[PDB]
């Protein structure tokens, strides 16, 4: 899977309270975070489904 699957949630200078998903390699699951609504790359996904298809199993 992509190298970014092993990184922390990709946050940005995002004040918006929009939820995004990230793959937590330590737990093996996609979880939610606020702080990444203004970014759309690396470990930052619109849904858990996208997140698991891309990074699941890393």
């Amino acid at each position: 899977r992509p190298d970014f699957c092993l990184e922390p949630p990709y946050t940005g200078p995002c004040k918006a309270r929009i939820i995004r998903y990230f793959y937590n390699a330590k737990a093996g699951l996609c979880q939610t975070f606020v702080g990444g609504g203004c970014r759309a790359k690396r470990n930052n996904f619109k849904s858990a489904e996208d997140c698991m298809r891309t990074c699941g199993g890393a």
